[PDB]
């Protein structure tokens, strides 16, 4: 029984940050963004496009009337949240219109969830094969001004649909996970900002990935030459370059080396332009990989390296079934395009603006731009979310 990832969405917010434009506000030098971190641009949401709306919209990009028959689970991956009791994933599940007997809840474990999401949506489809489940992992990565965590900004949504028969990839039943109690970044409850330490989560990041990658070789009988692509969790392109260049090594045969290469390449791409998605940041560069690698092919294995500060890692693979280029699209760089540059003082305000409620729990917002579906306002203490 073959079960996995038939369709992919995305959707970001409306709006960019140029990271040169950043540069010249804080007096950075641009190659530090550029050459540094390999980020261009960033994509930054206004205060009516949150979790909810971006999950609705990645969804809306892929979900047919039989899907929303089927799907009987939704699953919300976030760091993001809006309510400490209420899963976004009802707002999505009803934004949809999915039909009633479905379970739906939010996972949490930092830029990790989405993989415990994906890993129980395979197996709840293989005890119950007619049904489908919609995985979102959803997050706006959201820093400060001044910070260091600054330039790693972003915002955006990956919607996953779960099925017997998938059209992207076969998910396979060999996965290693690893936990380890570390404080290299965590949001509490009284601040809409991480703190973070990113030396030291970097190090942490690249530890787990190799500490696991070494135990998952073992367990598994593979080598880095049983895959096509390796895809890493990116919340900046030069940290997944450095776990590339920690899993690699020189035995590899020079082929497959410059394979390998090309196809970490095509997986960061989107990156460059949207900044850190937190969860949803290593399917982000799957589906870069899948619509920008010239070589993949039906049958092709490719090898995730799940990471989520805290601290969770989990390697995992799939492979691409034939007609998969069917369900990707071809234009996805030049939508993004679409967004509108912000000046550094209109990302500043409109990037930190935060709801302000009258004495019964009222607010009200200026109109921006959105997808689909936007946070129309707070009516007594309920998000108010609709179709624009
Ligand atoms: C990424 C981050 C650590 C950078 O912090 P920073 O103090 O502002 O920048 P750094 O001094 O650490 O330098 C970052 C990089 O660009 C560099 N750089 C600085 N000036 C440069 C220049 N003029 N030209 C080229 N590169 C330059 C570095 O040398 C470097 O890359 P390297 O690690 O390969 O050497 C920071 O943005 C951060 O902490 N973000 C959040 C990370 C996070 O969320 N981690 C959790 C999940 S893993």
């Amino acid at each position: 029984m073959r079960i996995g990832i038939d369709k992919i969405g995305f959707t970001s917010s409306q709006y960019v940050l140029n990271m040169k434009d950043l540069a010249e506000a804080r007096g950075e030098d641009p190659q530090k963004f550029s050459k540094g971190l390999l980020l261009n641009a960033l994509s930054i949401a206004p205060i009516t496009d949150d979790v909810v709306t971006l999950a609705a919209g990645s969804a809306n990009e892929i979900l047919t009337a039989e899907d929303k028959e089927k799907i009987d689970m939704v699953i919300l991956a976030t760091e993001s949240s809006v309510d400490q009791s209420k899963a976004g994933a009802v707002y999505v599940h009803s934004l949809l219109g999915i039909q009633p007997f479905a379970r739906s809840f939010e996972m949490k474990e930092a830029c990790y969830s989405a993989t415990a999401a994906l890993n129980y949506a395979k197996l709840h489809v293989e005890k119950h094969p007619d049904t489908r489940v919609l995985v979102l992992a959803s997050d706006i990565a959201k820093y400060g001004i001044g910070t260091p965590g600054e330039s790693t900004q972003g915002a955006g949504s990956i919607a996953m649909l779960v099925k017997k028969d998938p059209r992207i990839l076969i998910l396979h039943d060999e996965t290693l996970a690893q936990t380890r109690d570390i404080m290299d970044f965590w949001r509490p409850n009284y601040t809409t900002t991480p703190y973070v330490n990113g030396m030291y989560s970097t190090k942490q990041y690249l530890d787990m990935l190799k500490t696991t990658w070494a135990e998952y070789q073992k367990r598994f009988d593979v080598s880095l030459t049983d895959f096509a692509a390796f895809c890493f969790h990116l919340p900046f392109p030069k940290l997944a370059l450095k776990g590339f260049n920690k899993i690699m090594d020189k035995q590899v045969p020079s082929d497959l080396q410059e394979k390998l290469k090309v196809n970490f390449e095509a997986s960061i791409l989107y990156s460059k332009q949207i900044g850190n998605i937190y969860t949803g940041s290593l399917f982000l560069g799957l589906l870069s990989l899948l619509e920008n690698s010239q070589n993949l092919v039906a049958g092709d294995k490719i090898a995730l390296f799940s990471y989520g500060s805290g601290a969770v890692a989990e390697i995992f693979t799939g492979t691409l079934v034939k007609g998969f280029k069917e369900q990707l699209q071809t234009n996805r760089l030049d939508k993004l395009k679409r967004r509108t540059p912000l000046s550094v003082e209109n990302y500043e305000k409109i990037f930190f603006e935060e709801a302000q409620l009258d004495d019964k729990g009222n607010a009200s917002f200026k109109e921006y731009q959105t997808g689909p579906f936007a946070l129309k306002e707070i009516l007594e203490h309920q998000r108010i979310y609709g179709k624009v």
